[PDB]
């Protein structure tokens, strides 16, 4: 029996009313863990909730104040059910205190008519490109396998667009709660956009899930290709969206990002 | 003389709760107005006693549409930091829940300044004509919108909208006023599919990037909204949205996420 890092983060117990986790300080980032890692945490709170019906649709994880790396407890109440659609309220706390929150809607979906507006870029495959290993690496980064395609810190690149070929490092099976922290693995827009860094935190992260439940886990272990770009940065803030793909072209999640940012005149 | 907008977001303390009115006057075919929805909920995390600092962003779940009668609002300020704020909002009728949001406040401080995405080039205000719809929705007397491409009568092969958008009668424009022009597009999904179907909004999100003192110099003008779509796969689509002043200023930016009926 191995448990995944991830699964090892994420891993949660049920009393009956709270979820226990432990920040992991493997995840760490900077000034509190990694977002992707906690927002993935917040989802399967609502995901291993009894209650819990349909699979996930959307999530929004606001860090009201980065969390310790300490025991922490989530109180994940399912606040509307309907017919083929519900609604979650979640709360995370250490030492009493409120560290993050977030809302999630579940739903059973059936097959539609169906398109893809947004258009894949055009990237050579994951075998071209190197894996990008950063100099001073991040804890997290460790749990990812990256190839970087363009839109670096280090890059002649002058506009805020990523391209990445990313995956869970050491490989694991795709599923909702990875797939939401695949999201928040793109390098800050503002690094990409000056070339160096600036202290920056997340407020808030939402993604939708376009794929079907099934397309999602048809991926295993496959590599993904995110799409990360930003929009405007003033007076203290800045956003990032982004897209995650298949290899085959399918498109899978849809997130934003608004990131609170320090650069001064 | 009161505004609608005003009447519609006016909002009572108990000292506990919220207490305001569902307006028929905003509502919508499906159930009432997204957009008015949002606002209020906003609305109240601004009138709390305890609120500090400025709108930064919503994020907004419609449970179930909301049934035009009294409701109440839960908002909880559940985290208060030195420069930002945290509120968890519901809203209820008849104690089942209707609505709940995210809200984050905090202060804008001056900064560095770029602005990555383009805002397209459109005719002015003046030199396109106001678009009024053949079948109106009660909340749509209170817009005035002009637009400029992708509707469902279009002739376009995208989901891509561009318009102005200003309230009816205009006033003077807020971070409400501002959120509430995001549920402003045509379903992404009619535009492409040039045909109206079933839908509903489950989630919505704004954030603010217009500092206050940017937000509230539009005043009175029209604005730019632009709104796209990633795609449409088993009874979902998404919405993507920006708002420009005419400046050339970006405003805010959204997303929805959007249940449709659309059998093969
Ligand atoms: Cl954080
Ligand atoms: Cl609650
Ligand atoms: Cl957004």
């Amino acid at each position: 029996l191995v448990t995944h890092a991830f699964d090892d983060a994420t891993a949660l117990s049920f009393d009956g009313r709270q979820f226990h986790g432990q920040v992991k300080a493997e995840y760490y980032n900077m000034v509190g863990p990694f977002g992707g890692i906690t927002a993935a945490t917040m989802l399967k709170a609502a995901m291993s909730h009894p209650e819990r019906l349909g699979q996930p649709l959307a999530l929004t994880v606001n860090f009201a104040a980065p969390a310790k790396v300490a025991p922490f407890v989530i109180e994940a109440v399912p606040v509307r059910t309907n017919r083929s659609t519900q609604h979650f309220t979640l709360t995370m706390m250490q030492d009493g205190e409120v560290v993050t929150t977030a809302t999630a809607v579940f739903g059973i979906r059936r097959e539609s008519w169906s398109h893809t507006e947004a258009v894949m870029p055009d990237v050579p495959p994951p075998a071209d490109v190197p894996r990008f290993v950063a100099p001073a690496p991040l804890p997290w980064m460790q749990w990812y396998h990256v190839r970087l395609i363009r839109g670096s810190a280090f890059d002649e690149v002058q506009d805020a667009t990523t391209y990445q070929w990313m995956r869970d490092d050491p490989p694991r099976p795709l599923d909702h709660a990875a797939l939401a922290a695949l999201c928040d693995t793109f390098v800050p827009r503002v690094y990409v956009k000056l070339k160096r860094p600036v202290p920056i935190g997340t407020v808030t992260f939402t993604v939708y899930f376009l794929a079907d439940p099934e397309t999602i886990f048809r991926q295993g272990t496959n590599e993904l290709l995110g799409v990360a770009r930003a929009t405007g940065f003033s007076h203290g803030y800045f956003d990032q969206i982004g897209e995650v793909w298949s290899q085959d072209g399918d498109l899978l999640a849809t997130t934003t990002q608004l990131v609170y940012m320090k650069a001064p005149v």
